[PDB]
This record gives C-alpha cells, structure tokens and sequence, in this order.
C-alpha cells in the first residue's frame, strides 16, 4: 500500500499531459475528472467533524498555559516562513526574468472580531474553521475546568460531552484511513484533469513562470523547512517520507482545509504529534499560512509588471507584495484564490482592467495556468504547516521520537 | 384510537367539498387550514433528528456486507416498481382518453457527486436527506469498527456517541407517537382545505383526468405491490391495515420526507422491521421512488398532448416519460413538483409557453388540480416505500413475523 | 470584583460624552469601540448552546403540568407589564410635551405556526430562539418519559443525551463567568462609543424626549416591578442588587438575546432560580417582552405627531400604540428595532415619507438618538424578564430564599 499515492500522481500527470497534447482533454473532463472530485468531497466531508472533535479533545488534554505557548510558537513560525517566502518570491522571479514578451503597457480589526463566532452552530454549518477552532478551544478548556470540580454530576456531564467529541474524532480518523485506501485513484484523476487542461499551456514565457514559481516553492521547502527542522533536531528526509501523503494530497486538492483530515492523520500516525498540539496548530495554519501567497504574488506580479513594461523597483515590489499579504491573511486555502487577489492588487493601484487592455491580457495569461500554480502553492503550504507543527510539538515535548528512527 | 385517522380523512374531504361548493373555501383558508399546517410542521420537525439518529444506529447495528445487500435489493425494487408505474401511466391515460376538449394546437454525474456531503453539519442544517444518509451510514460503520477495537477508551467513546444518537432517535419516535395522538385533526384540516379549494374543480374532462390518474395509482397498489408481497409471502391485507397511518399521512401531507417519522414509526411498531433495514431504506426511498412521477407525467402529458391536438405515438410518449423520469430522480417528495417538471418537459421540446398559447392554457388547467394529483402521488409513493422495505427486510430475515398474524 | 461593572458604565459614559463634545468621537469609533464589540460577540457565542442545553435540562427536570403552569404564569406577567408600559408611555410623553418645535406638518397566524421549527438543526444554525425553545422542551419531556420507561437501554440512551446537554450548559455557564471577569472593559467601551456619537445630540427638544423616555422606563421599574415583587414577598432592593450585572449588560449590549447567558447566570448564581423555571421563562421573555416597545412607540409617536402638528387624541394614540405592539410581538431584542417599527407605523397610516417631507425629518431626528433610546429599552426589558422569572419561580416554590437575605 505504501508509496501508491506517488505512483498515482506521476501516472496521472503523464496521462493528463498526453491526453491534452492530443486534443482529448474534453473527454477527460467528462470521464476522468469525477473520480478526483469524489476524492475531494470525501475528504471535505470530514473537515468539520474531525476539526471540532479533535480540537475539543486536544484543548481538554492540555493546560491553558501550554495552549497559549503553542499558539505563540506556531505564529512566530508562520511569520518567519512567510518572510522567507517573500524573499524567495522576489529572488526567483527576478532570476528567471519572467515576462520577456512585449505589449503596449485597513479592515483587519473586523477580521479579528470575526474570529469569535456569534453562533457556533452557524459557524459549523457554514464551515468557518477559525471560529470553530475558537469554540472548540474554549469548550475544551471549560470541560477540563469542570472535570476538576468536586461535584461528581458536573464531572460526569463534562466527561460524557468530551467522550462524544472523542468518539466523533476517532470515527473521522478511521474514515480518513479508509478513504486513504482510495487516495491513489483520486490523485490520479485530479492531476490528470489539470495536466490535460492547463499543462499543455506551460510553454514559452509561461513555462519560465511556472518553473520560476515552482523553483521558489522548492527553495522554501529545501531551505527554510529543512534548516528549521535540523536546528531543532528533526531528520528532514524522514520528515518528508512521513509527510508524503499530506504533501501529495495538498498538491492535487489545492485546498489546505480539504487536506486537513489527511494532514491530521499523518500527524498522528506518522509524525507522532499529540492531539493537543496538532488539533490546534494544523487547522490554524491551514488558514493563516502565507508562504504560497507571498510566492505567488511575488512571481506573478513581476511577470505582469514586465509584460506591460511598467518599471518596478525591488522595494516597490516588496511593498506591493506585503500589502497583498496583509490583505490575504485569514483566508484559508481555496482554488482560484491568488488570481482573485492579484486582480484586486492590480485594481487598487489604478491600472485599467477594461477588456482589451494590456493588463487584462497578462492577467488572463496567468489565470490560464493558475491551477498549475495553485497545486504547488497548496503543497508548499501544507508542507510548512506540518513542519511547524512538528517543531512546536518538539519544543513542547509533545513529539514521539520513536516514529523518527529506522 | 385505532382507525381515527381514516375518519378524519373522510370527514375532512366531505366538509371540504361542501364548503367549496357553497363558496366558503376562502373562510376555510383562514380558519381551517392552519391546523393541518401545524400537523405538517410538527412532523417536519422530526425528520432530520429521527433520520440521522435512526440511520447511525441502524448502520451500527448491521454489517457493511448486509447493508450493501439491502441497498442493492431496495434499488432493484424501486426500478421494478417505476417500470410498472410507467406502464400503468400510459395504459390508463389512453383508456380514459383524457383531453377531449379542443384548442388551436445529461447532468446526473454531479447529482451523484452531490450524494457525498462536503459539510455534514451544513447538510443537517439545510435538511438534505441523501447526504445525511451517507454520513450516518459511514458514521455507524466507523462506530462499529471502533467498538470492536481492543482499546477500551475507543470503545467507550464510540458507545457514548452511539448512545447519544440512540437517545435522540428514541425521543423522536416517542414524539411521533404523541403527534399521532393529534393526527386525525391535522388530516381533517388538510384534506378539507384541498377539497374546498380544488375538489370543486374536478369535473368534466378534468374529472376524467383525476379519475384516470387515481386509477393508475390504484392499479400500482393493488397489482404491483400486492403481487410482490404475495410472491415473498406477506399478507397484503394485513400490510395495508398496518400501513394505513403512513398511507393517509402521505396522502394529506403531500411529502414523502414529511411523512418519514410516521412511516418509520409504522415500520417499527406495526410492520416489525429492524432499524438496520428501514432506517436506511425508507429515507432513501423517500428521495428515489419514481412511481408517482411516472404516473403523473404519463397521464398529464397525454392530457396536454390531446388538448393541443399534437400527435403522440405510444413510443414517443414512452421516451418522453422516461426522459422526464431521468430528470426527476433524486428529488424528494415536495408539493408542486410534478407541475414544475411537466413545465420543464414542455419547454425542452420547443413548445410556446408564452401567455395566451394553447399549451400555457392546458398547463394552467393541470396546475389547478395539481394538489389533487399530488395527494395520490405521495400516497402511492409512501405505500411503495413501505412495501419494498418490508420485502427487503424479509429477504434479509430482519422482519418480525408475529406482527403479521391475527 | 463585585460592583466593577457599574464603575465601567459610569466611567465609559463620562469618557464618551467628553470625547464626543470635543470632536474626537471618530477616533473613538476606530480605537475604543472594538473592545465592546468583542464583549458583545463573546456573549452572543453562548446564546444557542446555553439556551438549548439549559432548556433541555430544565424541561427534563420538570413535569409537563408544571411547565404548562410556568408558561401561563409568565405570559400573564408579560401582558400585565406591557399594559403598564403603554400607560406610562402615554402619560410621560404627554407630561414632557415632547416636540414643541415647528414644521410644515393580520399576519399573526403564520407567526404562531412558525413557532414550530421545521428543521431544528436549521433553527440552531440560524439562531432562532423560539423554535429552539420548542424543540428543547419537547426533547426534555420526551427524555424524561423515556427515563421512566422500564427498559434499561432506553433509560441509558436518554441519560447519555441529557448528560451531553447538561455538560454543554455547564461549560457555557463557566465561560459566562470567565467573560464576566472581562465585562467592565466591554461595558466601558460600548457606553463610551454610544455617548461619543449620540450623547452630544441629546439637547433641546430631544433632551426632553430622552428624559421623557427614560422617565417612563424608570417608572416601569420602580412601580410595576417593585410593586409586583413586594406583593409576592421579594425584597426589591435585594432584587436590584442581584440583577445589576444583567441590567447593565442589557443596557450596553442593546440585545435581550445577547444578554441571555448573563441573565441566566445571574438567575442561577444570584437569584437562585431553578433551571426548570429560568431556562424556559428567560429565553421566552427575551422574545415576547413588549414593555420597551410600548414605551418607545408611545413617546416617539407623540414627539413625531407634535412635530408635524397632526392632532392626536389619547384614544387614537392608544390604538396606534396597540397596533404597533401587536405588529412587534415575537421579535427579540435587536438594535435599531423600534426605529424600523416606527417607520412602518408612519407608512401604514398614509403619511408621506418622501425626502424633504416633515415626517421624514422628525423620523431622522429620532433615528439619531435611537441608540440612546435603545439602551434604556433593553435594560428595562431584561429587568422585567428577571422580575417575572423570579416571581413565577416563587409561585412554583422553585425560588431559593437563602439568596435573598443579608
Ligand atoms: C494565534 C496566536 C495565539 C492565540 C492565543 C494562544 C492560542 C489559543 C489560546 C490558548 C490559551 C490562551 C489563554 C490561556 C493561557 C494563558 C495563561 C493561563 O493559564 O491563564 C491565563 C489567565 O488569564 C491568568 O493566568
Ligand atoms: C443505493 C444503492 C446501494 C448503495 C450501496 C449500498 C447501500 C449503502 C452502503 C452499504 C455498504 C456498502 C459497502 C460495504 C459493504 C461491501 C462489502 C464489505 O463488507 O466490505 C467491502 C470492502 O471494500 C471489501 O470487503
Ligand atoms: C407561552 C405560553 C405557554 C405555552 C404552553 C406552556 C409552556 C410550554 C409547554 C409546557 C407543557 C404544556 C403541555 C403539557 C402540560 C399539560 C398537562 C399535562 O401534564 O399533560 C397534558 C396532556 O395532554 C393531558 O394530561
Ligand atoms: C510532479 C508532477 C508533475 C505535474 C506538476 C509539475 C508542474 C506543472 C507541469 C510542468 C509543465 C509540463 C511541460 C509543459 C509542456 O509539455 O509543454
Ligand atoms: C519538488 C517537490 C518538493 C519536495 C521534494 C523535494 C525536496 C525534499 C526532498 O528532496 O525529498
Ligand atoms: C378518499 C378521499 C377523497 C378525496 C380524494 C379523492 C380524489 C379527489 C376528489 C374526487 C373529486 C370530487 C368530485 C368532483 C365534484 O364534486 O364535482
Ligand atoms: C384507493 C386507495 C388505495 C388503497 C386501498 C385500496 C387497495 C387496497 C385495499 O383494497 O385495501
Ligand atoms: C447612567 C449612564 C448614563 C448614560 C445613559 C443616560 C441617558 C443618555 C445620556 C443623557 C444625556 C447626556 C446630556 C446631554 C448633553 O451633554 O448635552
Ligand atoms: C434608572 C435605572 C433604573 C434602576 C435603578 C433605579 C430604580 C431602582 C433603585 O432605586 O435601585
């Protein structure tokens, strides 16, 4: 069973390219794509149950103090890694010199308030991850306070509620395992459709864009995550071997949230992270991780700027990327995200997006490879989420070391 | 208490006809109808709790293999009965020669993917039955797998979750029983309003339409269901006696889903079907049963075709009905359904529905008796659902025979 | 810790007036207001969990007969107090002679049906209090019926479900306590923003309107509630001392529903009311209490009538207020409510609300102090809710007397 998913990925990508190159991507859309859509839905089904129950259990299992420390540690991690992602975006974008073709040429306060759900049942029904995180944490904390109270009735009620959440989480993890028996087929179908539709379009300048973007992701992995793991004494090759199922699922599904059941099962079975850490850190990182955004914006912004011949200094590119990143924070992984955010960035600087204009043209070109860019963006984000979770668990002594030894 | 509902039905229907015939149906709308609306809402309240909890419990109570066999058996049953419904629709429509008045004259793939909920809390809040069925089944299965695991903590969590669902289901069935103390009043009020508004309109050609339609339903009952029950060794007269509360409730409420709490209580208390069978088969059949649709479309399509003098061969009528049935699958029982589907069918063949046209006129005439047709459609559908559930339970040895013996 | 909230209120109100008087209310909107919005959201988070679980537990704890008696007692109470509120509205409005400036110059049946939820999960997700009350009551009743049944499996399932709801309620009350450690800051921020924006606008005629309105509220408290408490043998000064946290929270949040977790914790910890009483009476009173509405409409209607010089007899004012009250019943406490209802009342009598008209002008003037009027409206409503809850609990012998004795 082991390694079957990576075969699924490679075979799907080859089939997709061949089918697209020979004209048949339309038939693929009809016949192949539904198996991958099914894989994606099966994983989505589990997100709210597993996230709620796992975080209620985790926040019960852990002291408020330690939970606060885990929060601050993981946020510092995500800041570090997003800073690196901005750097590598600027660097690799300029090295590849993307866009050598020729044309003519603050609301964050309410986002924080919105962290607190006004109706937790509504946030569950609407699939809002961050407020569910908040309610689960507060419920877990309250539950442990009640379970230390003297009156036995209170203790027994709290234990029953906690067991209901524990049972739900357990059932979800089991279902994830079952779905992961299916995962290779889904991965094949998704990468096949993407390759058949947009792979053939990666050529000429856009190939250098895709290469540039993927180079940036590669560096973010092999430099930032590996060095951070080594500094804290984790073998990065063992890490990758254990992360592989989460990484490939992130790649193909293009959703940090949709991979969560898989990422959490990998953190439990493979990484050996305690639920008190990953049940909190992973859903949070799925919504706050800004590495892929910084990389996408840096590269695609440079490509666009060069396509219309607008001069852009390194500092000006940096300020633009940073303001785009600030506008992006809090948004979870969703397909077609960075393209929309890029369109917003272009609009806000006063550029003419009316049909026929050069900028509308460069944007459409990016938009047509956007799926190819999103796969890598999501894969590097989920990778960084697992890395930071493992690191924090280690610093909190919640990492099981036996899993990391051949 | 027993048989009180059937008195409610007959008395309500008489009162409704008299009130309508004498002009007073408007007063009925004001004063009488709310008691029936209340009955309908009280039953609706129970659908999601009882369906979720009953199916979680049932799928826990039964092995995956047996559950698969129950699924395939009940689907084969619904195919058989829909084929018969098409036949009887064509036959009875032509025998009555409906419409002797004179005027001038594929997206199923996404429906299957949509079977899988992406947010089960969302599907519960939105009242989507089929995805709730899916999640409950998978949860039940997962729960039983965990309850056979060695670790006691896992077993105890799973048992607590399963008991929560069992308690909810039990509470729902008790509430159903209480509501069924009220049922005769609700049945009276509903049939009274319907008779007062549209009963008086069943005369002349439309009476032959109503007669024709009701004849088709009658045959579907007394031929298809009775013969199928006898082949498998169930007394059909005992069956009807036990089904009577579900049949009348289906008749008056015009909703397969809204009758579900009653249909399930009848299957438990009267039919003696195990929850492992009916908690699955009945909610599924409420959304996939196509007998009433085939009958409605066959008759009303023939009536319309004759009204505008458009020649329609038996094979052409069959192909039209079949494509309407394919378009209808997956839609649960809802008032005003077949009228909309008929309107779609008329539009798709290129007919002119603009005001004043002959087809708009014939459609309005059907629309005005549509409630009268819907009552029968829903009653025959719920009857067929109970019949197929009982049959499958028998073939699985999950039917308690002591209930069927005087 | 005790009395800290009342300091928060007074200090916030002073800061707000000074900031507004000196121009800086805009900065307040940016910097100060979010802390109060956070307080409001933190309380809102708890409404559905605590209301559901508390009412399931309460209706389990109490017999159906006693629950019916509690219902009828509390409704009679709310009728009495709304009649008094109408009286005091007319009286105080006329005494202050509001509006001495000079210009040119039934659907209740469906509301009752809507009490019954058609999908209780939907009503939880949508935050509909009254249908959640209904489902919780019926669930509690059903649960106690099952727990008296002979079969132990049924008893154990019902007990598990009831314990899940009890644990949730307990966790909510604990969280409320924690939030109430924070309450003074929130109260400060809210009253500060309101004073800075609209306090400065209370001058001249509008000051007499505000005074008039607040006088009416004062009377409703010191006459109706005090006399009713004394008749039944409750010390009204002890009552106020115990109610103070609920009263101030109601004042600042301007939401009966949003204060519910606080009102219920006050009823439990301070008043000593059994959950069987207050878990039902308080959420119901939050949606049906009509005292503030009668007062608001009486005063603002008189002010408007005098501003445009339209002659209004005392009986005509009474009929208008009564029809507005009938239109208002069932609506829970929400900011900006009475202004909308007043606008409806003005429209329905045929007045010209087109821009520039005198009535549009008087309405805009009320609208600009509407927040100042809403604070008092909500505070008097929550006060009356606690008073009636305590009274009913006493008549049912569910009030703990030890809490009322120094
Ligand atoms: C996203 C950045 C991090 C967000 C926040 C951290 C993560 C979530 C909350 C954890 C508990 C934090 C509060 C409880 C722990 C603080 C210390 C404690 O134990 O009690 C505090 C109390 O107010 C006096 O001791
Ligand atoms: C609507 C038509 C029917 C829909 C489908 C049936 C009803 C619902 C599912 C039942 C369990 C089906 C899967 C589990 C049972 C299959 C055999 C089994 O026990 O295990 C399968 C496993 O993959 C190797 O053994
Ligand atoms: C808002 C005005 C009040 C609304 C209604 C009251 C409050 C909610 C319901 C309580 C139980 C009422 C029904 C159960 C109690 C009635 C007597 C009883 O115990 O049983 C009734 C049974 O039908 C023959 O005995
Ligand atoms: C590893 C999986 C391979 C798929 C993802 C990799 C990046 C996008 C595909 C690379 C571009 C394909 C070559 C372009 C072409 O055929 O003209
Ligand atoms: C390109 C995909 C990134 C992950 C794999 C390469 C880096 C880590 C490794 O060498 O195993
Ligand atoms: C059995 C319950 C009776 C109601 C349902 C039966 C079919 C619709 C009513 C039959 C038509 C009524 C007669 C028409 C008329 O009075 O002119
Ligand atoms: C017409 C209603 C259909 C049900 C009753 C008639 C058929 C079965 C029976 O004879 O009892
Ligand atoms: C007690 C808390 C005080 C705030 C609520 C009281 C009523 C509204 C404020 C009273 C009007 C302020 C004076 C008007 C002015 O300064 O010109
Ligand atoms: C004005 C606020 C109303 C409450 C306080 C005054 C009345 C009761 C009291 O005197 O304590």
């Amino acid at each position: 069973v082991l390694w079957k998913i990576l075969w699924g990925l490679v075979l799907g990508a080859v089939f997709g390219l061949i089918a697209g190159h020979f004209g048949y991507a339309g038939a693929v859309k009809t016949y192949i794509k539904p198996f991958g859509d099914l894989f994606v839905r099966l994983l989505k089904m589990l997100v709210m149950p597993i996230v709620l129950a796992s975080l209620v259990v985790g926040a019960a299992s852990i002291s408020p103090a330690r939970l606060g420390r885990v929060g601050v540690k993981i946020v510092v991690y995500y800041l570090a890694t997003s800073a690196m992602a901005v750097f590598f975006g600027l660097i690799v974008g300029r090295l590849f010199n993307v866009g050598a073709n020729v044309n003519l040429g603050p609301s964050l306060v309410q986002t924080l308030l919105n962290i607190v759900p006004t109706n937790p049942f509504a946030s569950l029904a609407k699939g809002e991850v961050l407020p569910v995180i908040f309610f689960a944490i507060i419920l877990g904390i309250a539950i442990t306070y009640l379970m230390n109270r003297n009156e036995e009735r209170v203790r027994k009620s709290a234990e029953t509620l906690l067991r209901v959440f524990d049972g739900l989480a357990e059932a979800m993890y089991l279902i994830v395992g079952g779905v992961m028996q299916y995962a290779p087929i889904g991965v094949f179908a998704l990468i096949a459709y993407v390759m058949a539709e947009q792979g053939v379009r990666v050529v000429g300048p856009l190939a250098k864009v895709v290469g540039a973007v993927y180079t940036g992701l590669f560096l973010q992995i092999v430099i930032t995550y590996f060095i951070l793991l080594k500094v804290f004494g984790i073998d990065p090759i063992k890490f990758i071997r254990k992360a592989k199922d989460a990484m490939i699922t992130a790649f193909v599904t293009r959703s940090s949230s949709g991979t969560l059941p898989v990422t959490m099962r990998v953190a439990e079975e493979e990484m050996g992270v305690d639920k008190g850490i990953f049940s909190f850190t992973l859903p949070l990182g799925a919504t706050i991780n800004m590495d892929g955004t910084a990389l996408y914006q840096g590269v695609t912004v440079l490509f666009v700027a060069n396509a219309i011949g607008h001069p852009l200094t390194l500092g000006q590119q940096l300020v633009v990327v940073l303001t785009a990143v600030l506008a992006s924070i809090g948004t979870a992984g969703v397909p077609g995200a960075g393209a929309i955010m890029l369109a917003m960035v272009l609009q806000s600087v006063g550029l003419d997006l009316t049909p026929g204009s050069p900028v509308a043209l460069a944007y459409a070109m990016i938009l047509g490879i956007d799926a190819i860019l999103d796969m890598g963006r999501t894969m590097v984000n989920v990778t960084g989420d697992l890395a930071g979770t493992v690191i924090v668990a280690k610093t909190e002594k919640e990492l099981d070391e036996s899993k990391w030894i051949s």
